[PDB]
This record gives C-alpha cells, sequence and structure tokens, in this order.
C-alpha cells in the first residue's frame, strides 16, 4: 500500500474531495444503511457545508474521509481512490475540529502542541491568535503553563473547540473537518466560529457540519441529507428558492 502525497498545487491551495455512489452502515446496524448511494463532489480549496437532522449520517461522511469505517463504493481525495493507500497518510493531510474536544490533563500549551509536537513559539502564537484564544490565555493567571482538563481548568465546550482549531492550523492540513458547535444562546460564538473558519479555509478544503443552518450560509456548496440519501444540494440562494427541506428548516430556525 502506498503512502498518499499531495502535488504542489495541493500543498500549497487545497484538494478535491469525492464520493461515488458510496453506502455504509455501521457494523452492528445489520438491518439499514447510514448513507444510500452518496454521491458529491467537494472542488479543492472551497467549503462545503453538510446539513440535516441528527440521524441523517452528516457525521458519518467524515468518518468515512478519515478512514475510521470502510465503505462500499469510492472515495477519491485529489482524483485518486483512497483504498490504494495505507490510513496515515490519508488521516495527516485532514484535520478535525470536532463538536467535543477532550483535553489532556496538561498544559494549555501542551493541548495545543499536541496539534503538531515540532512547532516553534512562533507558529504557536500565530495558531493561537488564529483560533481566537490568545487575549484567553494571556488573560489566565499562568497562562501558556495553566493546567485545563478534568484535574485543571474547566473550559466551555467553545473554548475547548478553539484549542481543536489551534491544534488544527499546528496540523495544516489541506482538508479540514469542522463540527460546529456554535451557540444560539450567544452570538459571539458564531463571529468566533467565522473568524476561525476565515484562517481554517485559506488555501484549504473545508468541510462544516452544521447543526445551526446560519453558520453556513456563504458556503460555496451546502449538502441536505435526509435518512442517508442526498435529498439537495446546491448555494444558500438557490436551496431557499427550491422551497424543499432546506427551506423548511431555515425558516423553522430563523422563526
Amino acid at each position: 500500500l502506498e503512502s498518499f502525497s499531495l502535488t504542489s498545487h495541493e500543498k500549497k491551495f487545497g484538494v478535491n474531495i469525492e464520493f461515488s455512489d458510496v453506502n455504509f452502515s455501521y457494523p452492528k446496524q445489520t438491518n439499514h444503511r447510514t448513507l444510500k448511494s452518496i454521491n458529491f463532489f467537494i472542488p479543492s480549496g472551497t467549503t462545503c457545508a453538510l446539513v440535516g437532522h441528527t440521524g441523517s449520517g452528516k457525521s458519518t461522511i467524515a468518518k468515512l474521509l478519515y478512514r475510521f469505517y470502510d465503505a462500499e463504493g469510492d472515495i477519491k481525495i485529489g482524483g485518486k481512490n483512497v483504498n490504494k493507500y495505507n490510513r496515515n497518510s490519508i488521516r495527516s493531510i485532514i484535520g478535525i475540529v470536532p463538536q467535543d474536544t477532550i483535553l489532556f490533563n496538561e498544559t494549555i500549551k501542551y493541548n495545543i502542541l499536541y496539534g503538531k509536537l515540532d512547532a516553534t513559539d512562533e507558529e504557536v502564537i500565530k495558531a493561537t491568535k488564529s483560533a481566537q484564544l490568545y487575549d484567553f490565555i494571556e488573560a489566565l493567571p499562568k497562562k501558556w503553563d495553566t493546567i485545563v482538563g478534568n484535574k485543571g481548568m474547566k473550559l466551555s465546550g467553545g473554548e475547548r473547540q478553539r484549542i481543536a482549531i489551534a491544534r488544527c492550523l499546528l496540523k495544516d492540513p489541506k482538508i479540514v473537518i469542522f463540527d460546529e458547535a456554535t451557540s444560539s444562546l450567544d452570538s459571539k460564538t458564531e463571529y468566533l466560529f467565522q473568524k476561525a473558519v476565515e484562517d481554517l479555509r485559506k488555501n484549504r478544503t473545508l468541510i462544516i457540519i452544521a447543526h445551526r443552518l446560519s453558520t453556513i450560509s456563504s458556503a460555496e456548496s451546502i449538502i441536505l441529507l435526509n435518512k442517508g440519501k442526498i435529498v439537495e444540494k446546491g448555494t444558500h440562494k438557490d436551496l431557499l428558492k427550491l422551497n424543499g427541506e432546506y427551506a423548511e428548516m431555515w425558516n423553522m430556525q430563523s422563526g
């Protein structure tokens, strides 16, 4: 098995992603599939939002890109089939910012550099400034050396996810998978999000798993899943005009 390699252009600007007639069920899910005849293509260096009710199969798409499970059908990165490569060379070009990040019981700086144990203090500062985490850390009583985790200072979900964003910028992958955990209790969370997304997206292919549709409206492509099937695809304006399920959700969430 080969090791995945990005072209020089791909390294500079990002890589495309395609799923072709992809079908999956989890090992214990012995009656039904979580994903059904999934076809989509993400152009390199663009953003793609995956939307849909819980159950739709949104997060399973990510797990298959990161090779957590094997699917039937074809997953291709940069036109190349992932089944020709060893898993670790695929994962090295993908960064996950999950809904919920578990912290090591260690300094905040240790938790960040885990993205790339190598990083210079300078790369670490830049990552933490992009993640919107620098003023939070400068204000801490031990700053960098503050012990976090479950013995240690407790961080919100928003804050832990900013560590995850920083880990990811340090990793510097060419694919970023970002499960959004903005809160409709506080509009600063979404503004922080976008500030991060702006830096995250820079010269990368970015997939956003969205639960709140407003985080996603300027995404170059939105894919709406309904029970494992992709039922609609396009940009925000087009999906509203379609007046289908994305328009229904959008209006419920808008009130």
